DNA sequence: CGAACCTGGTCTTGACTCCATTGCCGGATTTGTATTAGACTGGCAGGGTTGCCCCGAAGCGGGCG
């Protein structure tokens, strides 16, 4: 998700199935980190995904 | 036949000129330092891009005392 004048973010898929959410080129932290960081609960994560 | 001469220099003496060369001296400018009393208290800031390779370091699975 490359913008004009901003920071980057990538949602890869590893050799395993853990979707890596490397933000501003600081690799780790699968998607639930960003989702519950956004305020999403495990119920809504189960519902949409 | 000798003799003046006339003129190359070779050199000196004496007066004159003229400009460096310090030397103060008075002032001009140049450069350095000190001091300003209301109150003020943790940066802006700019980008992330290749490919390939080597190798050294961090961290994690996996057994072991």
């Amino acid at each position: 998700v490359i913008p004009s004048r901003g920071a980057w973010l990538e949602f890869d898929v590893d050799k395993r199935d853990t979707v890596g959410v490397r933000i501003d080129r600081k690799r780790r932290q699968p998607v639930t980190v960003l989702l519950k960081a956004l305020g999403w609960t495990s119920e809504q994560i189960v519902e949409r995904f």
